[PDB]
């Protein structure tokens, strides 16, 4: 069917895309980078995350597949060697789609809304001064946040920047998003729940500024200085990214590959 | 209908279970603590522990009331000011019934099985040596975890000692468990993930011994040491517990005011 | 004699100054903001960092007090009140002097050298992209930090940002710094310490640019972005910031006054 | 001079310890195990350890040596093929000594008084039931502990269990203790400092029982179930440990090559 290859632009994953397309012309396969149906990102989870958004208006017509050319990537997870096998078992189709949950993110101004969508998390810092938001959860006050940042999470996001925080590893077949914090200041007057929080679909998660406005707004790779903000809006989406799925990876097999040994 | 009252066992909750009793006799209900339909504990967490375990049988036709006589208590979420408003709430019935998911404990032995059910979660220790077990997930080997022990919380649990432990607090409308670590070694030799892991239903979580088959394995308040071990398993029980809900009390609020501020 | 004396602003610091300023007119004392031998800050802690840094040419000729108009102040460690009687006190003299480590953070570029002495911490983040430097201890490489940023403080200084960051609370007659990582990436292939570390007076840290050479770094509330960085060295500073003390209030009951109870 | 060497047993380090004992016969030195002025430990820094405690009443007049006949040992640092290098070089002596800070752990009952001294840590633990116990400072009450336990390092035992448990590694040349939690209970009426704390010499920290007094408590690989304890004392020993050194080794680079790679 339709497909597009995107690759990292370093000679070895150029060249490994020019082979697939030479492959993929000895099947009924067109290349259509307008409206594909099978996105293939060659190079690492930068190179996957980039496709991810490159894209993020079809992905309910869209199956992904990653191939990481460095060490193993947590969303690329085909190697060079197996792209000729690759080639083959796309142009026969009949592969199963797996789907892993989004993050939602809605930023309200004075004064109109922006949405965004992350495949491994939405931060928030504030633009240079103190960072202090007030975080209220389905409209009820749950905190008020002093500290570096905040850290909105999906389940695929959970071995990112989430692990980092001291965040859990969570299933991607949890419909949730998990919230971490960035070095809260803790001390009698001030105070944070400290501990990861993990919400189901249909929980809305709101930050609201307290005295400064502008934040700076991480949706994935991407970082924007918003300013004039009202209002920071997390929820699960009800949208979902599909991969092609080829054979037997489980989630917990990748986790233990990636940081435990391989 | 038929109901019970239990109590901590100091005067002052011996009398608010004496005073809700003549209260109840004002009306169609009939003490039973055989064949209850629902279940008040009066004192604290410990306290509504010890009621769960007492009717772990038939929890499907119970539903669970705790009211804390000391500071809140995070089960036990009526005050004692308020037993009378609950008497004739409970009287008139037409409540709803909210449930939250357990965990299932299976240890076996060598030349039977023991099951457990945990409503907080559910640690394996040691008997006093090392502590060497492999972390087996839907039997693919995970890590060997080297240290003082493992903890496995429901979603209520999480704000119990799955939160000492570093672990994320999970909505308990989420159907998991979450694995935390106590105290891992990890040097270029031994190695885990280090980060709690939040497992969806119908996965299972193996813990193998490598050299000694004795352990201290605690369900909630109950430890008692176990020999011979050739396995634990761990997966969120097809059970559920019940609870009688009579007004809005949302888990982030009760964790807002059992952390933040009250 | 010679004194001088900051305010926070606010009027309620403004006033205190003033009638201190009017206390000591009572006695022989001169007031010179220019040659001071006592500096009184009146304020918080953000007020007492000010005060450090507008006289840290002249440190061994100096005794600080804080006076603090908010809640407790870890430096400024006199209730509003009791002015009077530090008037008093401050006029007669015989106090005895106690002096805490300081922190010397060298900046060397390519084709001069900066130095900066901190009272609470340094700090060293990237100008934007990704953060990496390698950590050169006594000119041993130690390991590749990938992360958001390192964090070096003084031991007055690890209640502060250290503390958040998860290190170790350490008495001030200890002299040394410690090293706290913000948010590490670690997998199979990017490995740091994750500790923190603690070092004697002598030892030498040294953060080397690994490709990007800008970086943004503090020491305490100040925050420049330095271009075509070389080096970034740490060490205990030989200079010691000194405090007038009047009555015992041991470092341990601060920490317990500050973030147990009060 | 007067040696002796302790073995792990094995085959393999009972052949090392017969050829180096046959190696020092072609020398000046006498094989005594009751009053050894040099003790060689061969195995891992458990024999290394249980070296220390075999000779502890005679640690100023003996110069310590670990060999590792598994993976890098930290106090057990030369390597099985450098024993020939190792004999000759103690032989001739003429090396220099580095000394290592101890931690003396005195615990007082009703109705006498025990001292032990640790090279890595002492721990307290319940005895079955809740750990609750009230943690004083040079006098001064600083926290009501409830959790698992406590731990308390010396610098060179900060890599050991203190490691586990969160706290800071710190240089040996600092004189100093790290006491750090085990899973601490922390809501709105139950609270800790959380942070590790890092103590100077002459600083004494004195844990005193709320309820139970029956307490395990473990130095180094002991651990002994003690009653009727009325209190625990932790301060940092007079005596230290000292190593025979002969070639740089740095503390640093033995982290580095533990924790990072060699
Ligand atoms: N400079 C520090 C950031 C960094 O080196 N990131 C790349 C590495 O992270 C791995 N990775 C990615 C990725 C990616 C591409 N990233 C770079 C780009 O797009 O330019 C953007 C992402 O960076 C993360 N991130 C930012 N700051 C971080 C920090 N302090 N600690 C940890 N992660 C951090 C955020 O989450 C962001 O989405 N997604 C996942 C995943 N779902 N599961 C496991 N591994 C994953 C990837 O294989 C590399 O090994
Ligand atoms: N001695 C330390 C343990 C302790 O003081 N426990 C009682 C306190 O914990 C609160 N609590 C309970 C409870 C209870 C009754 N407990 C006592 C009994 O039944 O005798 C047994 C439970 O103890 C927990 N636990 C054990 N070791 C712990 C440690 N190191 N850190 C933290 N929790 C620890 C385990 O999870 C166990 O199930 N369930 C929850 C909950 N789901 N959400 C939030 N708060 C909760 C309760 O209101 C008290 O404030
Ligand atoms: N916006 C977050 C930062 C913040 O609110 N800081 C003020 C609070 O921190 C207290 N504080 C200070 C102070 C101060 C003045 N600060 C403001 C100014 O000068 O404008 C600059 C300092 O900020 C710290 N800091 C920065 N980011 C932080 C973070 N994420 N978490 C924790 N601390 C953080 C750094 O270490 C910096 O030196 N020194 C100490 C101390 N040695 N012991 C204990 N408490 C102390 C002070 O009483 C306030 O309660
Ligand atoms: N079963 C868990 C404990 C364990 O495997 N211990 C051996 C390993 O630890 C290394 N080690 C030792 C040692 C030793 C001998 N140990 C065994 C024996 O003597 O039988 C007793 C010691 O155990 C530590 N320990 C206990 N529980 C722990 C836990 N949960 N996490 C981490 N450490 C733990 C305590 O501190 C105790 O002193 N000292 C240091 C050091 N100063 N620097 C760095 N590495 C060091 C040694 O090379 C092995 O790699």
């Amino acid at each position: 069917m339709k497909y597009m290859i995107t690759s990292k632009g370093d000679e070895k994953s150029d060249l490994l895309r020019l082979n697939m397309i030479a492959g993929f012309g000895e099947y009924d396969m067109e290349y259509d980078d307008v409206e594909p149906e099978i996105v293939i990102s060659i190079g690492g989870d930068g190179t996957f995350l980039s496709a991810f958004h490159q894209y993020e208006e079809r992905l309910d017509e869209i199956a992904f597949i990653g191939i990481h050319t460095g060490h193993l990537g947590f969303y690329a997870d085909w190697r060079p060697a197996e792209a000729d096998k690759l080639v083959k078992l796309l142009a026969k189709g009949e592969y199963q789609k797996v789907s892993y949950p989004l993050l939602k993110t809605t930023v309200k101004y004075g004064i109109k809304e922006a949405t965004y969508l992350a495949l491994n998390e939405s931060t928030v810092k504030s633009s240079g001064g103190p960072f202090v938001v007030d975080v209220v959860i389905n409209d009820i006050h749950f905190e008020r946040f002093r500290g570096d940042g905040l850290c909105m999470s999906t389940p695929s996001g959970t071995t990112a920047y989430n692990k980092s925080l001291g965040g859990a590893l969570m299933h991607p077949s949890i419909e949730a998003m998990q919230l971490t914090e960035m070095a809260s200041i803790n001390n009698r007057v001030y105070r944070t729940i400290g501990s990861p929080l993990v919400f189901p679909k249909h929980h809305v998660v709101s930050l609201q500024p307290v005295n400064d406005k502008d934040f700076q707004i991480s949706v994935d790779h991407l970082s924007i200085l918003h300013r004039d903000v009202q209002e920071i809006r997390y929820e699960v989406s009800a949208k979902k990214i599909h991969f092609a799925r080829f054979r037997s990876f489980p989630f917990w097999r990748r986790v233990h590959d990636s940081f435990i040994e391989d």
